[PDB]
Order: structure tokens, then C-alpha cells, then sequence
RNA sequence: GGCCAAAGGCCCUUUUCAGGGCCAC
């Protein structure tokens, strides 16, 4: 992917991956997954990737949901 | 390079496994 370098859609999509940092899901994630992860393993969404709109935060959407793995 | 995931074009919000607005069709 080719980088972005407009902060005004940067810090918008930074903020959108706290969030999900932000759950015990996240938290309970990287504290049992070491990198290794695959896909299917769900995955940050590329903040410097070339994304329209809706289509970026579909990803977040499907991220935020797919994340609820944990207890 | 290319292909898949996502994706109508943009925006606000922790109603955030969420809510909402305009434009378009
Ligand atoms: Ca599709």
C-alpha cells in the first residue's frame, strides 16, 4: 500500500484504532497472540493505506466486531 | 505488477459487536 500523509485523515484513523486497543478484547489479544498471527486472527486495519471513506471504516466496523473474542 | 478482504463520495460521536447527518442513485 501507498503511504498517507494528510494528518487530518491520520489522526482520525489513529484515533478509530485506540478505540479498539481501548476493549479487554485487545488487551486479552496481544497478551495471547505473539505476531504469529494469520488471518481469519483479526487485524489492524493499515492506517497508511489508500482507503475511500465508507471503505475504511467497514474495516473498522468488521475489526471492532471481530475483536470481541475474550472474557 | 496483479488479485482477495473493505468499499456510493465525504462528516460528526465512546449510543463504540453502536448511533446519526448531508449529497447521490
Ligand atoms: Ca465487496
Amino acid at each position: 500500500s501507498y503511504t498517507e500523509a494528510d494528518p487530518a485523515i491520520l489522526s482520525r484513523r489513529q484515533k478509530q484504532i485506540d478505540y479498539g486497543k481501548n476493549t479487554a478484547a485487545y488487551e486479552r489479544y496481544v497478551e495471547m497472540v505473539p505476531k504469529d498471527e494469520r488471518t481469519r486472527h483479526p487485524r489492524t486495519p493499515n492506517k497508511y493505506g489508500k482507503y475511500s471513506r465508507r471503505a475504511f471504516d467497514g474495516l473498522v466496523k468488521i475489526w471492532r466486531k471481530s475483536l470481541h473474542i475474550y472474557d
